[PDB]
């Protein structure tokens, strides 16, 4: 009936025990003193997390509960504007976008936009090809080289180039300044050089992606990206298409909410199979048998299924997107024990939800990929690594195509090594990654 | 490509060489002589029994295969009706009861089963500590009093008072007299009349508790109480008095053999006996042994797991075809087509656990991460898989414990090991005698 809560320091509340940088993981240890629901606050809000499936279940009725903007989605608007990642459900905005959007990220959508990926991958392929004996590969970096560049390319058909450069393209210093500058707000006079900065670093990406889109409107061009799609596509409901600013919102987005997202979990798949050779070699042997040509096919994707159950499961252990909010719509009682009023927010803590021993059996911090041999029978709402619904990650298809791809290629070219016994160190952002994840690739000498 | 195939009798094919009072251990010794895949032919049926894991990982595959009613759960149904054990996979009441009753049996609600599991198990000591000298102990019949009773009263908060009794309480008559008649099939009147008295006592029970309003520990309240996430719909009551039944049949024999078989090779392998009994000593400070305990019995838990690696007490389970296919690159299969798992058979494959098979050593599940993969299969597979394992080994655990903690035990007679077949494996006649340490309980 009363809601579990860790114990308060007078006027500090709970903030005392998160004093960390990796707030995820210690709520984590949080939820597994208090259990499957508990509440925390700090002197200025109230938060309650979630943590079993039974509860999640029930924080995923769109009709009690809907997204809410958390400080940290708000403070990433202020670049990412009303695109569909920070834009709340009643915005004309989000529904005109969600609904036009929808077809262009759809499985079979993903036939389109494999040509540009395949371009990609062979570019990250090549580079560690090309690699000396004695060098090494940084995991996370390259990943996010391979992320951002396979988005501008297939979302608007600009080459970014990050396999040419030390230094990252400009748009792409810009973007990541910003979204540090976004998240480091979170935990604050000398800060007018940030707001400077900010201010600077927005202006960047203003301008390149509407000069972008002001560019294809006047040459008629028509290309396999998500800018021509946004340039024609009219919302079945209103019958009104997207307009330029929101165009441009919706690609910054892409960028944003897609870039580290599916690099971390690219580079967490990797961790777990080096750190699980026998997994690795039962990956590699799939990667081997079915990728026959020198590059790999739409359809030789989908047949990578040991390759999905591997990405799966890394996202059960790490999802890399960990947290999301929810606010109650109306007055509502939760579990029938816990009774909420509109507008309180829950948090989804969704590595803790993937540890719900009631689903997935006692042992939970082992890496399995045979838990999703048969997606089919998993319990509903037990795996929610991409959200819930509607607000759900449109994303999710161009993730997995991605990461399917990528991973099989590797696993298809290269032997690994993890050569420096790699401690995992899990960094916190807007994401999750393996910080400082480093391996040795030996070519096993396949040409492409 | 050839599938072998024992002796035929003309018309009736295969079917005498199963007119034996021990058809598995008949079809064992068929498996001895014609390899990993014989086809097994009667009158209107045909079934390929499989002896390898190399074929049973691919028969686990749930994109191919899928469990199959065999005949043996078709006659069962007459009385276990829509519950979990005798349902195909796509009639609405699996799908409903599996997804209402998962998390009732998950390793954590173990936790809320343990009181009353330790309630039986402490009757079964007593009965034990106040034998005279001059008396033994009949192994299976005493391990079926507990886990009927233990069933029965985590099921549905109902004492069978078996531990009081040379008859045992009538639903219980009637339940073995009504699966023995099925058994037999493979009489009516009596048959009717069994069904009956299960059916009267459990709609009774479940109408008592529905009218007092009354929220147990039991299988039965998780049932009243619980909601179909897919449909949002409950069990009915009918349905929930075939579960009910359901996790008696399902449960009581296999559970039962599983312990009759785990003392029966620790008397016969002394040495292993006094490791199980040394970590027993340890472990169970407590005159009443908690959950937190039965978890730190991890050799236990190895005895159990090789005394169902040599005699798993459900011993076979059938499935069939999806859609064509080919099995092991050799065996093409048309869709409908039926397989046998013979899980005995599976367990002393030499090519996953060395040519030791027929010793009894524990220290096989040492570490169970390294068993390959569908190799030991005591539960069957995937969703169709036993719900009850976690219930069946918290039980045997805490059972088994609390005998190593509290006596001596003496193979008395030097038991020639018999093993009868019904649904299940047991060990016929199976007696020792045990001296008590004289431990508080
Ligand atoms: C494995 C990689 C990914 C993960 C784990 C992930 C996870 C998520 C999650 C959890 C949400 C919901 C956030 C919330 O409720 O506040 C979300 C939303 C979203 N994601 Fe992803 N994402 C991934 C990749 C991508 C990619 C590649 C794209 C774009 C190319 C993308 C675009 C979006 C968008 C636009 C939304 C907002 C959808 C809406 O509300 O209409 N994501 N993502
Ligand atoms: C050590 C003892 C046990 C063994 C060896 C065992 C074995 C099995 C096997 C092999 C199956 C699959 C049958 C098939 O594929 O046709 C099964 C299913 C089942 N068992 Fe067990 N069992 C044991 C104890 C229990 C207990 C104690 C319960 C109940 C409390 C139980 C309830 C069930 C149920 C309900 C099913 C059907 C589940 C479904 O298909 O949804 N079993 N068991």
């Amino acid at each position: 009936k009363e809601m579990p809560q860790p114990k308060t320091f007078g006027e500090l509340k709970n903030l005392p025990l998160l004093n960390t940088d990796k707030p995820v993981q210690a709520l984590m240890k949080i939820a597994d003193e208090l259990g499957e629901i508990f509440k925390f606050e700090a002197p200025g809000r109230v938060t309650r997390y979630l943590s079993s499936q039974r509860l999640i279940k029930e924080a995923c009725d769109e009709s009690r509960f809907d997204k809410n903007l958390s400080q940290a989605l708000k403070f990433v608007r202020d670049f990412a504007g009303d695109g569909l990642f920070t834009s709340w459900t009643h915005e004309k905005n989000w529904k005109k976008a969600h609904n036009i959007l929808l077809p262009s990220f759809s499985q079979q959508a993903m036939k389109g936009y494999h040509a540009m990926m395949v371009d990609i991958a062979v570019q990250l392929v090549q580079k560690w090809e090309r690699l000396n004996a004695d060098e090494h590969i940084e995991v996370p970096e390259d990943m996010t080289r391979l992320t951002l560049d396979t988005i501008g390319l297939c979302g608007f058909n600009y080459r970014f180039n990050s396999f040419y450069r030390d230094q990252p393209h400009p748009f792409i210093t810009s973007m990541v300044r910003a979204l540090d500058e976004a998240m480091n707000k979170l935990q604050r006079p000398a800060y007018d050089e940030n707001k400077r900065q900010f201010q600077e670093d927005i202006k960047v990406m203003n301008d390149l992606v509407d000069k972008i889109i002001a560019d294809r409107k006047a040459s008629g061009e028509q290309s396999d990206d998500l800018l021509t799609h946004m340039l024609n596509g009219k919302d079945p409901e209103t019958g009104e298409p997207l307009d330029d600013e929101n165009i441009r919102y919706q690609i910054i987005t892409f960028l944003i909410a897609g870039h580290e997202t599916t690099s971390g979990l690219l580079s967490f798949a990797l961790y777990f199979l080096v750190k699980n050779p026998h997994v690795l070699q039962k990956a590699a042997e799939e990667a081997a048998r079915v990728l026959v040509d020198p590059v790999p096919s739409y359809k030789q994707v989908k047949q990578l299924k040991y390759v999905g159950m591997v990405l799966n499961e890394a996202l059960r252990l790490w999802p890399t997107a960990p947290a999301f909010s929810l606010y109650a719509k109306e007055d509502t009682v939760l579990g029938g024990e816990y009774p909420l009023e509109k507008g309180d927010e829950l948090m989804v803590l969704i590595p803790q939800l993937h540890r719900d021993k009631t689903i997935w059996g006692d042992d939970v911090e082992e890496f399995r990929p045979e838990r999703f041999e048969n997606p089919s029978a998993i319990p509903q709402h037990a795996f929610k690594p991409w959200g819930n619904g509607q607000r759900a990650c449109i994303g999710q298809q161009f993730a997995l195509h991605e990461a399917t791809l990528v991973l099989g290629m590797m696993l298809k070219h290269f032997d690994f090594e993890d050569h420096t016994n790699y401690e995992l160190d899990i960094k916190e952002t807007l994401t999750l990654k393996p910080e400082g994840f480093v391996v040795k690739a030996k070519s096993k000498k396949i040409p492409l």
